[PDB]
RNA sequence: GUUCUUCCGAGAACAUAUACUAAAAUUGGAACAAUACAGAGAAGAUUAGCAUGGCCCCUGCGCAAGGAUGACACGCAAAUUCGUGAAGCG
């Protein structure tokens, strides 16, 4: 990754890179675990997981925490260790726990809508509990 | 879950219906390798090649071409119907 992005990470760097060395301890072991006594839907599942988390770790240290510059927020989005086309969902109000960009493509569902866990919980019939096929979300919109 | 309201723990807006839903459990259907036998179209033999037909395939990208001429065919073929005189009887 970093050898991709040119010049050198900004400013604090150390702030962020040992968590986001964890997550790709995490993420290459999601790859390589046994897909066997899992359900064809549930093996994808850790990836796009673990892709949230990095994206909402970095995101909340540039938005919530202010903790790391611009310049190395937008490094991480150029290094591609966050979703800058899931973070731009976040910064949407009612999307600001969306799981992953799969979930609001409406063209891709039989019907047009988008993904069941995009429902409000107060919307459902609220003791039905959802797992939804795409990421397991059980739920991320209220 | 978020941006706001305040009399204050509630209210407005945003957000709006995934999935042949199985990690399964059941249930049909093709060709395989070879002991011994007798062995592959045409009025004697060696026998071309190309056609023809249907509820028969195979190889091939194929309206090309191959697969034994790819194999088969291989006869009670009656399918609109009679007409005659002798000789027994009774
Ligand atoms: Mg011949
Ligand atoms: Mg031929
Ligand atoms: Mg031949
Ligand atoms: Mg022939
Ligand atoms: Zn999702
Ligand atoms: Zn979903
Ligand atoms: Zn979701």
């Amino acid at each position: 990754k970093l050898r991709r992005v040119r010049k050198s990470p900004p400013e604090g760097w150390d702030l962020i890179e040992p968590t986001l060395e964890q997550f790709e301890a995490k993420m290459r072991e999601a790859e390589t675990e046994p897909h066997e006594g899992k359900r064809k839907t549930e093996i994808n599942w850790p990836i796009f997981r673990i892709h949230h988390q990095r994206s909402r770790y970095v995101y909340d240290m540039y938005y919530k925490k202010a903790e790391i510059s611009r310049e190395l927020y937008e490094f991480c989005l150029t290094a591609k260790f966050a979703d800058a086309a899931l973070i731009a969902k976040w910064k949407k109000q009612g999307y600001e726990n969306l799981c992953c960009v799969k979930c609001v493509n409406t063209r891709d569902s039989n019907f047009g809508t988008a993904c069941i866990c995009r429902v409000p919980k107060s919307k459902l019939d609220a003791e039905r509990v959802i797992e939804c096929v795409h990421c397991g979300c059980h739920g991320c919109s209220g």
